[PDB]
C-alpha cells in the first residue's frame, strides 16, 4: 500500500507553474507590494485557460484556480471587487463560448469593451492594473496571423491602451497555450510582461506565487521570438495541407536566427529574467578526445537584492567544414538552486561529442550516413541565453571523427532545395540553396534481407506469459502457442472506452480476446494525455501544466517530481500507458498543438520528455512518446506530406525521440496521422524498424494514432491495412470497436494467406506486445504483486 498525498501532488504541480512562468520585461512594478489593491482587466480572468483544446485538454476537475482567486488566496494583495463585479455582470449577457463539438471552441473569447469611466474609476481605487490576454490552441487547425489569434483583437488593443493611459503601474500576463504577437503589446509598453502559459487546475496558485514575490520567476523561453511571422525560416514552407518541403533543414529556430538573422530576434532562445540579477563567470575547461567528451565549468552569482534561481546554458560552435553548421547548438544546461544575494554556485557539465555531431547525408565528409565531427576548431560558450553566451574554451581536431555509423533511412523521395550556410569574407554567414539528394534505397530488398525467422506454432504448449516473466521459458517458446487468429487479434487495440479496462479511457491492448487472456496476457489500459488523465466517464483527475510550461522550467528534476505523483495516480485508476509526452519540434510558431510540445531545440525537447518519463516510471507506470515523427502542422494532418532531408531528421526531428529512448528509457511510441517523405508513418519500415529498433536499440511497442491511415508506398491509404502496419513493425492498430470480431475488417489474415505478410512479422509484433505487457502494473495485478494506492488529504 502506497499513499498518494494529494496536497503534495498540488505542491509539486504548483512548483512547476512557479518555475515555468517566463518574465520578459519588468521595471520593478513586479513583484506586487504587500497590501496592494489590484485591478484585473480582461474577461478571460473568469475562465482561466488551464490547458489547450483537444485530446490533451479534456481532464475533468472539480475546481480551477484562476489568477484572481490565486491572488486573493495569497493574502499578499486584494482585488478590486467593483471591477470584478462589472466583468461578472457583463459575462451573464456575454457567456464564455465553449463551442459545439470537436475542435469548435474558439481559440479566444470576445473582449469586453471598456470606457474611460470604468478604467478611470478602477485606477482611482487601486495601486496596479493586471491585464490578462487569453489564448488557447489544439488539434486540427493552426493559428492564423490575424486579430483574435496570433495578434491582439481590436478590443484587446483598446483595453491595453486605456489601462496604460490611466494606470502608472501596469502588468500584462499572457495566459496562452503558445506564444502570440508581442509587437503591439511592446509598443503600448506595460511596466511588466510575463508569459504564464496554461498551468492546469492550480495554475492561479503558482502564478500568484511569482506575482507576489513568494517565488522569484526563473522560467526561460524554449523558442526564439522574432519580430514577424515572415522572419521564421519555416514560414515560407508551412501551412500547405498537401505537402511542405522542410527547406530550412537543420536551420530551425535559433539555429537559423543566430547563424543568419540576429537582428530579426526580439527575444532569443533561452531568454528569461528575474527579480534579481546574476553574473555568469566562465571557469575551467578541459577536453578528452579519446572519451569524446569535454568538461566545462562556470560560476553563477546572485548580484542583486533578492533570492532566486538562474539557468547556465552551454552551446557549441562547430567548424563550418564541408557540411555547413549553425553558429551555436545547445549541448547542456543546469538550473541553480535558490541563491541568496551575494551567493554563488559552481556548475560543471560533461558533454558527449554526439550532442554536437552532424549527420552527413551527402558523402562530402567521406562518411555518408554517419554522425561526424568535421576537422576544425570547436568553441564552447556559456551564458544566460544563446545570444548572451560567451567563450568558455575551445579545442581543435586535425581530422574528422565519426561518432556513429548509421544507414540511409527515411530519405526523401523527391528533390528539393534546402538552406546551406555560406561563409563571407567578413566572417558572417549567409543562406545559399543546394539540391537535396533523392533516396536510392531498395525498400523491398531491405525488408526481405532483414526478415525475422518464423517460430513454428505449437497449440499443445500450455506456457503462460507468467512463465516468460519468471525466466522459466524464452518468449519464443511461449509465442508458439498463438494461433493465426490470436496473432491477428493481438495487433488490434480496442477502444475507445473498451469494457476490458477502466471506463472512459483510450484503449485496451494485449489481452483483447478470451484466448489471449487465457494465456495470462493482461488487458493493458491507454489514456490521454500529457497534462493529466482524460476520463470520458466524467471522473476527475489531476490537471497539470501544459507542455511548453514544463519545458520553460529548464528543470528536469521539478518535472520528474510532479510526474512521480502521476505515476501513483495512474495506478489508482488502473491506467498503464499515459499518451505522452507529446514532443514534436516547434518548427513554426503558428502550429496549433505547440502548447503540448516542448521546444524548437532537440536537446531540450528530449531532456524534458525524459524527465516526464522518469517520473512516470517511478512506481512502474509509463508514457508513450508521440507523434513519431514530423507532425509539426495541424492543417491537413490526415494527408499532408512532410518532405525532409535525412540530416534534418537525424539532427532535429528524430533526435528528441532518440534521447527519450536512450536517456528516458522510453518503451512505447505512437506514430502520426500524416506522411513523412511520401508515405504514411504507420507503415514506414525505416522509421519503425531500421531507425527505432535496429539503430537506437528500442525495446518496446509502437502504436498508431487513433484511427490513423496506413498505406504501402504508392498505394491508397486505408484505416484497415494492418498488414502494411505489421510489415513496418508498427505493433498496434489503435483502435477497433471489437478486436476479437475484427470489427475493422482488416487484411492481416488475407495478406498472410496470399504470402504478402509473413507469419514471422506478426510473431515479432506479438512478442513486442507481450514483452511490454508482462512488465506493466496490469500484469502485476494478475500475479497479485501490484501496488495498491490510497489517496489522502482531500
Amino acid at each position: 500500500k502506497v499513499i498518494l498525498d494529494w496536497n503534495e501532488y498540488i505542491e509539486a504541480a504548483r512548483s512547476v507553474v512557479s518555475e515555468g512562468c517566463v518574465l520578459l520585461e519588468n521595471n520593478g512594478t513586479l513583484p506586487l507590494e504587500k497590501g496592494a489593491v489590484v485591478s484585473i482587466f480582461g474577461r478571460i480572468q473568469t475562465h482561466y485557460y488551464k490547458s489547450g483544446t483537444g485530446s490533451g485538454g479534456m481532464v475533468n476537475v472539480t475546481h480551477v484556480v484562476g489568477v484572481p482567486e490565486g491572488l486573493k488566496l495569497s493574502e499578499h494583495v486584494t482585488v478590486n471587487e467593483e471591477l470584478e463585479n462589472i466583468y461578472k455582470e457583463w459575462e451573464e449577457e456575454n457567456p464564455f463560448d465553449e463551442g459545439l463539438g470537436w475542435g469548435t471552441e474558439p481559440w479566444s473569447q470576445p473582449e469586453m469593451e471598456l470606457t474611460d469611466e470604468i478604467v478611470s474609476n478602477a485606477s482611482a481605487k487601486s495601486d496596479v492594473a493586471i491585464v490578462i490576454i487569453g489564448r488557447t490552441a489544439g488539434e486540427d487547425k493552426d493559428f492564423s496571423d490575424v486579430a483574435g489569434a496570433y495578434k491582439l483583437s481590436e478590443t484587446e488593443e483598446d483595453m491595453l491602451r486605456r489601462v496604460r493611459k490611466h494606470f502608472d503601474k501596469m502588468v500584462v500576463l499572457l495566459n496562452v497555450g503558445s506564444l502570440m504577437d508581442l509587437n503591439v503589446i511592446s509598443e503600448i509598453n506595460p511596466d511588466a510582461l510575463m508569459v504564464i502559459w496554461q498551468g492546469g487546475m492550480i495554475g492561479g496558485l503558482g502564478t500568484a506565487d511569482v506575482l507576489t514575490g513568494k517565488v522569484n520567476p526563473s522560467g526561460k523561453l524554449t523558442d526564439t521570438i522574432a519580430y514577424e511571422i515572415n522572419d521564421y525560416p519555416s514560414t515560407e514552407n508551412f501551412g500547405d495541407p498537401v505537402r511542405d518541403y522542410y527547406a530550412e533543414d537543420i536551420y530551425v529556430g535559433y539555429r537559423y536566427f543566430e547563424t543568419f538573422e540576429k537582428s530579426k530576434v526580439r527575444y532569443p532562445f533561452g531568454y528569461g529574467i528575474s527579480y534579481t540579477e546574476f553574473e555568469h563567470t566562465v571557469g575551467e575547461f578541459t577536453a578528452d578526445i579519446n572519451s569524446r567528451t569535454f568538461t566545462a565549468s562556470c560560476t553563477v552569482k546572485n548580484t542583486g537584492s533578492v533570492a532566486g534561481k538562474d539557468v547556465a546554458q552551454f552551446y557549441v560552435s562547430a567548424p563550418q567544414g564541408k557540411l555547413g553548421k549553425p553558429e551555436k547548438v545547445l549541448v547542456a544546461f543546469k538550473k541553480t538552486g535558490i541563491l541568496n544575494p551575494g551567493k554563488e554556485e559552481k556548475i560543471t557539465v560533461t558533454v558527449p561529442f554526439d550532442r554536437f555531431a552532424s549527420f552527413d547525408d551527402t558523402g562530402v565528409t567521406g562518411a555518408e550516413s554517419c554522425f561526424v565531427l568535421e576537422a576544425g576548431e570547436y568553441t564552447v560558450y556559456e551564458g544566460k541565453n544563446v545570444r548572451e553566451s560567451y567563450k568558455e574554451g575551445s579545442f581543435t581536431l586535425e581530422e574528422n571523427i565519426v561518432t556513429e555509423k548509421l544507414s540511409k533511412a527515411l530519405a526523401p523521395m523527391e528533390s528539393f532545395k534546402r538552406m546551406k550556410a555560406s561563409e563571407n569574407s567578413d566572417g558572417t554567414l549567409s543562406v545559399k540553396y543546394e539540391d537535396v539528394p533523392v533516396s536510392d534505397v531498395d525498400e523491398k530488398k531491405r525488408r526481405l534481407d532483414n526478415m525475422p525467422v518464423e517460430i513454428p506454432q505449437d497449440f499443445t504448449a500450455r506456457y503462460s506469459l507468467k512463465d516468460v516473466l519468471s525466466g522459466s521459458v524464452d518468449m519464443e517458446k511461449f509465442i508458439a502457442r498463438l494461433s493465426d487468429d490470436d496473432l491477428a487479434c493481438i495487433v488490434r487495440g480496442e477502444g475507445m472506452g473498451s469494457s476490458l479496462v477502466t471506463a472512459g479511457t483510450a484503449a485496451a491492448f494485449g489481452g483483447v480476446s478470451e484466448y489471449l487472456r487465457k494465456m495470462d496476457i493482461p488487458a493493458v489500459c491507454c489514456d490521454d494525455g500529457p497534462s493529466g488523465m482524460r476520463l470520458d466517464s466524467g471522473a476527475t483527475a489531476f490537471s497539470m501544466p501544459n507542455g511548453t510550461m514544463l519545458a520553460s522550467t529548464f528543470n528536469p528534476d521539478v518535472i520528474e517530481r510532479m510526474y512521480g505523483f502521476t505515476s501513483l495516480e495512474m495506478i489508482y485508476n488502473k491506467v498503464e500507458c499515459l499518451l505522452g509526452p507529446g514532443m514534436n519540434i516547434h518548427r513554426n510558431p503558428l502550429n496549433g498543438r505547440n502548447f503540448e510540445y516542448f521546444s524548437e531545440d532537440p536537446y531540450l525537447n528530449g531532456t524534458i520528455a525524459s524527465a516526464m518519463l522518469k517520473g512516470l516510471h517511478k512506481y512502474g507506470s509509463d508514457g508513450v512518446a508521440k507523434h513519431f515523427c514530423c507532425n509539426n502542422q495541424e492543417l491537413g494532418r490526415q494527408a499532408c506530406d512532410s518532405v525532409v532531408s535525412q540530416r534534418a531528421l537525424r539532427e532535429i526531428y528524430l533526435k528528441g525521440f532518440e534521447i527519450a529512448v536512450k536517456e528516458g528509457g522510453c518503451k512505447a511510441f505512437m506514430t502520426t496521422y500524416a506522411q513523412v517523405n511520401g508515405m504514411w508513418t504507420a507503415g514506414n519500415y525505416d522509421l519503425n524498424t531500421r531507425i527505432l529498433r535496429d539503430e537506437w536499440g528500442f525495446k518496446g511497442i509502437v502504436m498508431t494514432d487513433w484511427w490513423a491511415q496506413v498505406n504501402d508506398r504508392g498505394g491508397e491509404p486505408t484505416k484497415n491495412n494492418t498488414a502494411a502496419m505489421v510489415r513496418a513493425q508498427n505493433d498496434l492498430y489503435m483502435v477497433t470497436a471489437n478486436a476479437a470480431m475484427n470489427s475493422a475488417n482488416d487484411n492481416t489474415l488475407s495478406q498472410l494467406s496470399e504470402g504478402k505478410l509473413n507469419r514471422a512479422e506478426l510473431q515479432r509484433c506479438a512478442m513486442n506486445i507481450c514483452e511490454y505487457a508482462m512488465n506493466t502494473m496490469a500484469m502485476k495485478r494478475l500475479c497479485r504483486n501490484d501496488i495498491k494506492v490510497e489517496i489522502a488529504g482531500r
